[PDB]
C-alpha cells in the first residue's frame, strides 16, 4: 500500500539517493517514478514531511530536510530498521536519558503524586510479580485485568515454536509494566513533558525491552528497582531516589552491554 | 481540505462529542457525516490514530484514545488551540521542563563538545545583538546569512500596522535565536534525546516566543543568559552551570506570570 512509497522514500534518503540537501523530484515525477498514485503521492509525500523528513512550501518546491534538525523522538524507532550498527548508539541514548531525568519527574511524583505514585508502583509490582511465578504466558493472561491492552501491545502470538514463544511474550509482557512504571510516573510528576516524551519515545522502548527482559536478571533486577522506588516514595526518604536510579542506570546498562553482543535477527526490522 | 477533516475529528474529541472512551463511527457514516471523500477520510482519519488520537485495528472498529495516554509532544501545541484557559499551564510545563533538564545536557555538551558549544553560543549571541541593534528588521533580515530559514519561521509579512509588525518580527526572530541555543546545546550534548524533544516542541516553542520575546525585558534577560552560558563554558568552570539557570529559569517565569495576564488574541490560534 501506501507504506511501499513512505518506506522508498525515507530509505532512499539514508543511502545517498536524496540526501538531505538535494531538492525532491517533480510531483508527477516521483509519481512516476516506483508506480503511485497521484493522490496518495500527495497525501503520504505531505505527511512524510509532517514527521520532519521534508519541507513543503507553495510555489517552491518539497525540499529533504536536514538529518534530525525537525524530526521528533520518533524518527529514533526509525533509525533503528535503517542500518543496523547504530541501533546500538541509539539505545545508548534512550538508557542514559531516563537514567538522566528520572530523578526529576519522580521526586515531583513522590512529592506531589504520593498516593498515586505509591498505586502505580503496586500495580506494576503485582502484574510483574504474578507474570513470573505463572505456570505460563498464557495462564497469566487469561486471568489478567490489563488482557486486551497487553493483547495489543504483545501482539506476537504467530510463532511455531512454543518455547521460544513464551521467552518473547514474557519478555513483551514485562516491558509493558515497566513502560507503564517509568511512564506513568513521568505524567505524575504533574509536569505533561515527561509523560509525553515516553510516549513519544514508546516504538523504541517496546523493541529494546522486548529483548532486553527476555534474560531473567534483568526482570529480576527491575522488580528489585520497583521495589525500591515504592520503599523510596513511601519512607519520604527523598536522599535516596538519586542513587537507587542511579545503580539501576549503572547495572541495567551493563547487562543491555553484555547482551548487545548477541542482537536477535529481529531487531531492527522494518514493522 | 483535509484540515475540516482533520480539525473536526480532533475538536469534537474536545468537546465530548466523541469522549476518549468511545467508539468511532463507520467508515461511511463519517465520510458522510460532515461530507468527506471516501478515501481521504480513510488516509488522514488514519494518521489522525498516528498523532495518538485513535487506534485503528484490522476487523475490530477504531476507538478514541485515552487523554494524552500515547500521543507525543506535539500534542501540547495542539491543545493551546482548544481551550484558552489550559495553556497557562501548558507554557508553566515547557518552561519548568527546559529549566529541569537544561543544566544536564548543557554540562554534557560544555563537557565533549566545548568548540561546538561556545561556536553556537556565540552564533546566538552576535545575530541577537545584531537584530536589537539595527534600524528595523527589514535591515537585518535584508543582511542576515540566516535569511530564508528566518523566513520560512517568521511568516508574519501580513499585517498592515507596520509597528505592530516590527514588534512581532523582531519577537519572532529573537525566539528564532532562542530556540536554535536551546535544541543546538541539546543535540551538542551527544544524546540526541534532548534535542529531538525540543523538535518536538517547536511549534508550541514558537507560539509561545512570539509573544514572550516581544517584551524587551525579556531579550536583554535572554542576551545575559546567553553570554553567561558563554563564560561558563569557556571557564569550565562546572558549578556555576545550575546556578545561572537556576537563576535564568527563575526570572523568565515571573517575567511571563506578568505577561501572562495580556494574553494577546492570536494566542490560542487553530493554525
Ligand atoms: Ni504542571
Ligand atoms: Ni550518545
Amino acid at each position: 500500500p501506501a507504506g511501499f512509497a513512505e518506506k522508498y522514500i525515507i530509505e532512499s534518503i539514508w543511502n545517498g539517493r536524496f540526501p538531505p540537501g538535494s531538492i525532491l523530484p517533480a510531483e508527477r515525477e516521483l509519481s512516476e517514478l516506483i508506480g503511485v498514485t497521484r493522490t496518495t503521492l500527495r497525501e503520504v509525500l505531505q505527511r512524510l514531511a509532517r514527521d520532519g523528513w521534508l519541507t513543503i512550501q507553495h510555489g517552491k518546491p518539497t525540499k529533504v530536510n536536514q538529518f534530525m534538525e525537525t524530526s521528533g523522538l520518533h524518527i529514533l524507532d526509525t533509525l533503528m530498521t535503517l542500518d543496523v550498527d547504530n541501533a546500538t548508539n541509539i539505545v545508548e541514548d534512550l538508557l542514559a536519558a531516563r537514567t538522566n531525568i528520572s530523578p526529576i519527574f519522580m521526586r515531583y511524583a513522590f512529592k506531589a503524586n504520593k498516593e498515586n505514585s505509591e498505586r502505580t508502583i503496586k500495580n506494576v509490582i503485582e502484574s510483574c510479580e504474578a507474570l513470573m511465578n505463572a505456570a505460563s504466558w498464557d495462564d497469566f493472561i487469561a486471568s489478567s485485568p490489563y488482557a486486551e491492552k497487553v493483547l495489543q501491545n504483545v501482539k506476537e502470538d504467530n510463532e511455531k515454536d512454543e518455547a521460544k514463544r513464551q521467552e518473547i511474550l514474557i519478555a513483551k509482557t514485562f516491558n509493558f509494566y515497566d513502560y507503564m512504571l517509568f511512564q506513568r510516573l513521568a505524567f505524575h510528576s504533574g509536569n505533561q513533558i515527561y509523560g509525553l516524551i515516553f510516549n513519544g519515545l514508546k516504538k523504541l522502548y517496546d523493541r529494546v525491552g522486548s529483548y532486553y527482559f527476555s534474560n531473567p536478571a534483568s526482570r529480576e533486577l527491575a522488580l528489585k528497582f520497583y521495589h525500591q522506588l515504592l520503599e523510596t516514595c513511601e519512607s519520604g526518604q527523598r536522599e535516596q531516589l538519586p542513587v537507587v536510579i542511579r545503580h539501576y542506570g549503572m547495572e541495567s546498562a551493563l547487562i543491555w552491554n553484555e547482551m548487545k553482543k548477541q542482537l536477535p535477527t529481529n531487531f531492527t526490522e522494518d514493522d
